[PDB]
């Protein structure tokens, strides 16, 4: 159900079912799977794939017509003027390298938000599944992101950013370059984000500062009553130990690992490779 | 004068003189009335209504097909590529439900803003008259604006905000869901307000703090000399009576309401009020 | 090569090699420069000037109706649905007053920018050469933007902003009206800039305080040794005074004049120049 007005390239592939709204554009090398819909002006650019029953909202671009792929998986929602699978804003970009995004499925990408390819052709910008990313989010090149997470309005990833599972940013929240946020973080309103944020926890306010587990989300999420004691347990010797072995992060660390009581809990281990993670090459610790 | 290229389905309601440039599309639903403009590639979707004289830049998307209206008044001008009237980003919004947005008169929505429509049939997105809402400005689903507000770039009101009249925000400032903003009030330039802002004060600076009355605000708006002089004495009473009633916030409101001196006057009277409202069920109390 | 859908009218002046996509306007008073590219559905209006090999993304706007000129120079890129040359936020702007944009040569200017014509027809808003301007940025009416500068995502800058040459904004920065943002600056993420940030310098967080000499920048930008061991001198002398001349911000850079070893050194003269312009008339002083 093609508009007569859009200008869809005959070389490309559309599905059954597919529905193209007036003044919309379709590319030679662009895939779109069974059941799509182009609402009117909406744009599809490059070698680019779209999975079954994705949506384009007006104004929404995926794609460009740089070397690479934008690869995008079933049942995605692209919001109004939101621009998905463009060049990179890296200096380091060299003019004609091949670049990648890969998206998986049933995420939704609302109004606004831009999300960019690579900067290198090694290199690939990923998100999982299940993810919302409210309006005018920006996803900088060559940030993985997992699964289940929810970025409000303006959040910013910066290039290289990692973030695990059903993460939770607030808005306006800025997170710099090759930082990682761990599963089941909050990242509170504002907050300038420059080191790690571990497994489980939340940072907030300014250049942001650690505030303790997210015990809202991890009750949320099905944690058990003493899984939930065992990590602040965790979290109180860690960061809290006031008293005992001064100048000496490693040493509480150890600490823990010995401690069989808290150690044996998977949730606790967890989050102690968590940490550890962000003191290895290249990495940038973590939240102060 | 539509533009032959326009799509207007034929049961448009087009008032007189109305002006569609090529490349929009206006829906089946719609009524635009006298003398609306809509400039090249702008759109009207779904149960919509615009009153007289409005005008949409190249871009502007207002409305959507989903279930509820979007009615707009007389005299607004929609800004680039602003979308006004879409879904909410509220998980618990229902598929099918009906949802709603009102905008009265005389209003100016700038380039890239998103005005989201309520989260639930009995709830509606609320703007008033002769509102300023400068660029790229988020307004959650359920929230009520007032008269004669000025948003500046990048403010976001979270769900369920409430901001009465006359009040301004700069650049960038926060509004957490459910927060009240009184009339007359000042936001501080990236400010994160988690709680409510009371009338005539100003909040600022990372997590916001109070920081006094918005003097500047009050003297431009014709307040008088004795006017602010009494309403300066009711501040200090409330919160810088550092010496008294130590552990009471309570006691302090009670105080300035037995001062006859000062409670007589009708803005002290309002504003103590505006106090006390944050602290009824469900409201988020004052910020700090 | 104009596609047959896009709207040009018959006055616009297009350029040799000059290549327009489908569902595209350019506007009566319109000229092109050889070479310009607008991808589908960009738009081009009122008395608009784009200099050879111009690209405009999909959804990009240049120009608006409004009296006075949009002026850019060549190889210029413009992100997709960037607003470029469209009417100030200035309350004071009065209608039907000529307005004013003028943009040098190989800029980069990101998806969803939106840059200002001036608010009075003596002024003008100013951008100059080789500018990376990242994604969703505000340049309001007024500013004066000089050369070789990187604003990261997000970066507001108010009405009358003056930038100079080689600064990095980081994301979300925003920086009050009048402020003055001097040479290699360096503004770190999310800092609310109240005041001047002076030649060499940086700032950073909440609202922003000064936290010494960008040397990190100084480095990458060709400054010598000794240039750079002479600039910390000086910034000790002004800033870290500690023991003398208790309450006098005038005499120590007095001192610094007299101290003929380190005001000999050219890069210290443009320093302390670049500071006591702050404290000429209506200038805001420097950040704290």
């Amino acid at each position: 159900l093609i508009h007569p007005s859009a200008v869809v390239h005959p070389n490309a592939v559309i599905g059954k079912g597919v529905s193209v709204g007036p003044y919309c554009t379709i590319g030679s090398s662009v895939k779109l799977g069974n059941g799509c819909k182009l609402y009117p002006s909406s744009h599809v650019f490059g070698n680019t794939e779209l999975g079954e029953s994705c949506v384009l909202m007006t104004g929404a671009v995926v794609g460009d017509e740089l070397p690479g792929y934008t690869f995008i998986g079933c049942n995605n929602i692209i919001g109004h003027h939101a621009v998905v699978g463009v060049k990179c804003q890296d200096l380091k970009y060299k003019h004609g390298d091949e670049c990648f995004l890969c998206i998986g499925n049933n995420n939704e990408i609302r109004e606004f938000c831009s999300i960019h390819r690579s900067s290198k052709p090694s290199d690939k910008t990923v998100i999982g599944d299940n993810n919302l990313i409210m309006g005018s989010c920006h996803i900088a090149h060559d940030c993985k992101i997992g699964d289940r997470n929810i970025f409000a309005n303006n959040t910013l990833l910066a290039g290289h950013v990692v973030v695990e599972d059903n993460t939770h940013t607030a808005g306006a929240s800025v997170v710099h370059q090759f930082c990682h946020i761990g599963s089941f973080a909050f990242i509170g309103g504002g907050s300038v984000v420059s080191q790690d944020v571990p497994k489980y926890m939340m940072v907030a306010g300014e250049r942001a500062e650690l505030r303790g587990l997210n015990l809202e989300g991890l009750r949320r999420n099905g944690f058990t009553m003493s899984e939930m004691k065992s990590l602040r347990a965790a979290y109180r010797k860690i960061f809290m130990s006031t008293e005992t072995v001064s100048l000496s992060f490693e040493e509480r660390l150890t600490e823990l690992e010995q401690d069989q009581e808290l150690y044996s809990v998977p949730a606790v281990s967890a989050m102690l490779q968590s940490i550890r993670d962000s003191f290895t090459e290249s990495r940038r610790g973590i939240c102060k």
